[PDB]
Formats: C-alpha cells, structure tokens, sequence
C-alpha cells in the first residue's frame, strides 16, 4: 500500500489535549527521516504540543494561501489546527492527494458545545485514514472525548459567544447548559 | 472504560464491499453473547423510514442500538443517536462515507465528528488490488458522470483507479 505517486489524506482528530499536535509532529519527523520533503502549515510560526515538542511551520491566514506557499517539490503536506480554516481547505486537500502527495490534517472534531467543528467532519468523510484520539478526563480519569469550556470555573452556556479556561472531559462529565 | 450506563457512539464507514455489514453483524453477535439486549434498524432487524421513527420502536429495555446504511437517513439521525448515547446506551452506526462521485454522503461527516469510535475500513480494488476506498458506479461498464441522477453496477476502487468524469 501507499505506493509512490499515489496520494491520500489522513486525519488526526480529538478534543483539546488529546495529543493531535504531538502525533502530527511525530509523523512530521518520521517523514523527514524517510527523506520526504514536507511543508507544515498552521493558521495565524511553530506547531507546538502541550507536552513539549515543536516543529517549524509556515503560518497562513487562510486555506488559499496553502497553494501559494506550495512547492511542487514537496511530497508531504502537514496542517495543524484545521478546525479554523474555511471549507475550501477540503477541495484543496483533496486536490493535493489526487496529485499523488500525502496530506496530514489535525484538528478538533467538535467545539465546546459538542457540535461538529468546521471542515473536520467533511475531511473525515473523504480521508483514507482517520484516527480519533482521546485525552484523559480531568474529572473522572476515563478517556476524554470532549473539550470543556469554563468561565469563572463554571461551564459556559450553549448560546454563549466568544476568567475562561479549557479542559478535556468524557461524555458523562462534559457539561453544556442550554 | 465504558462502564455500566456510560453511553457512546461508534461508526463503521468505508466504500461498498469494505465489510461494513460483516463488521456490524459481528458486533451484534458479540453483544448477544455478552447478554445485552439489542435493536437493529435500517432505512428499510427492523426496517424503518425516517430517523424520527427510531424513537418510536425504541424499547427502554435495550442496551445496544445498531443502525445500518446510515448515510440514507436525514440529518436528524445525528441528534437521535447522540440522545441515545447520552441516555447511557451504545449506538453502532454503519454507512458509506462518500457517494459514487466521492462526495461526503449525507449525515456521515457529522456522525463521524460526534462519534467516540470511528473505524474507516477498506475493500479491495477490483482494478489493481490495492485497498479500495471509493465506490465506483458503472453504466454499461463505463464510469458514471458527476451529474448522473439515480445496465448499472457498483464496485470498489482505489483513489487512483476511481474514475468520475465531469
Ligand atoms: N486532560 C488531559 N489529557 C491528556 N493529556 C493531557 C491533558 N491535560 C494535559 N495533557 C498533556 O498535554 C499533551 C497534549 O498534546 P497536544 O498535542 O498539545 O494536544 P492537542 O494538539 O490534541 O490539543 C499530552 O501529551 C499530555 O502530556
Ligand atoms: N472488491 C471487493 N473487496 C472486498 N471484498 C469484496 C469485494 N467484492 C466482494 N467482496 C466480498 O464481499 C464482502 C463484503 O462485506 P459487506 O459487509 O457486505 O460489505 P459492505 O456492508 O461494506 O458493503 C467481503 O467480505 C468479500 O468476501
Ligand atoms: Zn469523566
Ligand atoms: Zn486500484
């Protein structure tokens, strides 16, 4: 599988602190050891993980800029914090994969309300590889799959726009008052 | 993990022939061996129409709810499934992730987004032998065009081998 000049899209998703950046960095370093030219992208320049490690990346204001900074020489494209890019990133990523290159996307699957977040849903449907990873619930210790938003130390309301903190929780402990 | 009365949603996706039904059926037999009451639904073992009709047939006695061919249900399915999981029960969904054009199929994107477990499985490409991730629609043995409405056949293919003229 994965023969040369055959492209695909792989996605890494989960709540905050699930380890998306850590994993993205892991795959980035492996590609480099494999001697494959790779370009890393992040929104508005290093991709950093809460656990320590970091990798050089090119910050970009929007999805379109990917094609602008894209060098035909690169074999692997890595994109972090994907939940913030507009929906055009989907066709852009699909196009890169169709061109015979590998695209690695990492990002939140849901927002603090537990609702499908941005492009990730569509990216998961079209990607050849999907890895949904879990964090640990700071409340009970079981695997956390939701990001809990807190204001003054208490759960934020559903219809609450954007003193405030975030933490990973499981479905049971995640609280979203509406 | 996933102890008593802790519910969740698990999804099984992939192209035709990837093995979704086989996997779903396997999980249903396992739950039965675990002595768990299970109810099965389809877009029409309990065939049904829309998604709001699941709540109707739903017996509070059941611990596991299986939904096959999920990509055919309306978007309400997402809410219902989440609700069943929120009530402490297990929901197993199986469905195509993309249509023949390779476009996200129905509520699949949103279900994968909210699901705790996501398994994307592959078939074998009848053209080259590599893992197949797409469903190829054929009319008279030729690739169906991008804008073709509903001899016709389907087969699993690799990304490279999938052909969708536009
Ligand atoms: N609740 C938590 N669950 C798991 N890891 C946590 C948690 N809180 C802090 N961490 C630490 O933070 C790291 C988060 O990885 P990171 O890649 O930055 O996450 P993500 O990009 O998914 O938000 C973990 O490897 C762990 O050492
Ligand atoms: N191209 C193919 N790739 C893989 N399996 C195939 C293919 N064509 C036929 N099969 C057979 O069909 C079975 C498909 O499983 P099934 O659960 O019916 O698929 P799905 O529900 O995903 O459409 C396989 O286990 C295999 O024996
Ligand atoms: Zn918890
Ligand atoms: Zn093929």
């Amino acid at each position: 599988y994965r023969p040369k000049d055959h492209g695909w899209v792989e996605v890494i998703v989960g709540p905050m602190y699930s380890g998306k950046s850590e994993e993205l960095i892991r795959r980035i370093r492996r590609a480099k050891i494999a001697k494959q030219k790779i370009q890393v992208f992040k929104p508005e320049e290093d991709v950093v993980s809460h656990m320590g490690e970091k990798e050089q990346a090119v910050a970009i204001k929007n999805s379109r800029e990917i094609l602008k900074y894209f060098e035909e020489d690169t074999e692997v494209i890595a994109i972090d914090e994907v939940q913030f890019f507009d929906d055009e990133i989907v066709e852009i990523v699909n196009k890169i994969a169709e061109s015979g290159r590998r695209v690695i996307c990492a990002g939140l699957d849901m927002d603090f309300r537990g609702k499908p977040f941005g492009p990730i849903p569509e990216l998961m449907a079209i990607a050849e590889f999907v890895d949904k990873i879990q964090a640990i619930c700071v409340v009970c210790g079981n695997p956390a799959t939701r990001t809990q938003r807190l204001i003054n130390g208490k759960p934020a309301f559903y219809d609450d726009p954007v003193m405030e903190s975030y933490e990973a929780r499981c479905r049971k402990c995640h609280v979203v008052p509406q």
